[PDB]
């Protein structure tokens, strides 16, 4: 019993981490197989970051202008290519630790773990949402970058994120493992538009049916709903519109604990409309979104990797 | 920037979950140099649990009887012995993977970092803080047992929580790694009071810093008060009363912030007495008390391992 936000245990990603350092700066690389990934504004120095010509600075970058270090064994690289907004530096060492892995991108409401990383060493651990904005509401300082967000099944890791960007707003940016960057956004020191957020609806049910397994039951009413009649109160409350795919994927919980999706949709139009009086649900005065149907379905049956 | 519940990386730690098996049972324990260290209650049949005589229960096992898996090692236990709440299961091999480390008892309102585990393998970690009644609000599932929470100093792990026992109120209680109890509880099938909880001001307060050192600032008012007068408010909204021990250890962050102690105590009794009017520091609607000085200097400030 109990609900927490709960990450993937790291070691497999811990090492993996190593520090990449170009001309005066340093953030992290991710070292996979023979080739280490890192971002590529690496390269730049503050004044490049206005607008760089990340072409025109790669040029006058040759193979020993890179530093990779692992803890102390000093890597050395034999090769580097540009890909989006990723530098690949291949080193003349595969990785010992290398894990079974695979690049995956995200799509907007899934979840990952990130482990935050400063001079490549591995700083702490925690969960978070890809917002349908394509941001991401982190905790990360300067020196972060290349930290990477990842998601474990069984002994597989698919990386799904790497930190680049930390907004003026304060929320963060980054790219998949390909470089492309999830969202508008691109590798300059300029303002930049995050355009307007939703609440992941799909994640608020999920977490209402983990409340009602561990016995937060006072939300739940006797009234019902349709799927457009509730829609019209999600596009009102800024959430997202529920699709009869989302009401698929809640099946299983539905079914645990005998709940249909309709009805819970019912108690989530009751507590938009009316709040929560002060009281808690799962220990949060707020309706929480960072909680997938498979996050709640793992945590509330205790799968393992 | 950005403040997160953020757990330490848990890779040493997982190289130390193994699967203890005696008769019917199976938990999780800590492998340790040539010693694993598991909950006692392994040795017992479910008849057992309400009123174990561990003495006598124990005195019928032998060695053989205990079967430790490490993935797929299976260690040949060649000593055993009972330590308060805890068996010392004596292996013929010291794991190469034993990370430098400390057994200490935590103090109520320090936090640590739990990874959950189930037929020792790990699932998940998250954070978390021994509550002043000494329980622990943790997600637990059956075979969590023997489960570790834990900090880590640069590359020593200190080790201070076993998990041994969801209490009939949905609650978590357990051990330190020499076996006794945090708390009045013990390990049988019963109904045992927690007792009264507080809130853990001097944790609340440091919270409110990192929210300032992020750029909340709304509920930082123009009133100061006195520590008796304060304390005061936090007997009736049943906080810990606050010393100048606590005000002490806050002095870094006043002098990051440049908010001095009182003053932010100021703000607190302001919260309390009215409430949060709907908003939100940090992304919460209630005041969070898991957060200790430290773990937000290392957060605002980013210190590795
Ligand atoms: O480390 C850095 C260095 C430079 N820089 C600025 C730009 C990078 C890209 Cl690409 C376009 S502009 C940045 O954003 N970070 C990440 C970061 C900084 C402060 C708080 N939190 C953070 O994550
Ligand atoms: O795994 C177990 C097995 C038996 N058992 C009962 C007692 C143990 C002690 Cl000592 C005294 S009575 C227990 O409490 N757990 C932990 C647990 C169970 C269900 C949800 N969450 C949990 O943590």
């Amino acid at each position: 019993s109990g609900f927490r936000k709960m990450a993937f245990p790291s070691g497999k990603v811990e090492g993996c981490m190593v520090q990449v350092t170009c001309g005066t700066t340093t953030l992290n690389g991710l070292w996979l197989d023979d080739v280490v990934y890192c971002p590529r504004h690496v390269i730049c120095t503050s004044e490049d970051m206005l607008n760089p010509n990340y072409e025109d600075l790669l040029i006058r970058k040759s193979n020993h202008n890179f530093l990779v270090q692992a803890g102390n064994v000093q890597l050395r690289v034999i090769g580097h290519s540009m890909q989006n907004c990723v530098l690949k530096l291949k080193v003349d060492t595969a990785n010992p630790k290398t894990p079974k892995y695979k690049f995956v991108r995200i799509q907007p409401g899934q979840t990952f773990s990130v482990l935050a990383c400063y001079n490549g060493s591995p700083s702490g651990v925690y969960q978070c949402a890809m917002r349908p904005n394509f941001t991401i509401k982190g905790s990360f300082l300067n020196g972060s970058c290349g930290s990477v967000g990842f998601n474990i099944d069984y002994d597989c890791v698919s990386f799904c994120y790497m930190h680049h960007m930390e907004l003026p707003t304060g929320v963060h940016a980054g790219t998949d493992l390909e470089g492309n960057f999830y969202g508008p956004f691109v590798d300059r020191q300029t303002a930049q538009a995050a355009g307007t957020d939703t609440t992941i609806t799909v994640n608020v049910l999920a977490w209402l049916y983990a409340a009602v397994i561990n016995g937060d039951r006072w939300f739940l009413n006797r009234f019902t709903t349709t799927l457009n009649d509730f829609n019209l109160v999600a596009m009102k409350y800024n959430y997202e519109p529920l699709t009869q795919d989302h009401v698929d994927i809640l099946g299983p919980l539905s079914a645990q604990t005998g709940i249909a999706v309709l009805d819970m949709c019912a108690s989530l139009k009751e507590l938009l409309q009316n709040g929560m009086n002060g009281r808690t649900i799962l220990g949060s005065a707020l309706l929480e979104d960072e909680f997938t149907p498979f996050d709640v379905v793992r945590q509330c049956s205790g799968v393992t990797f």
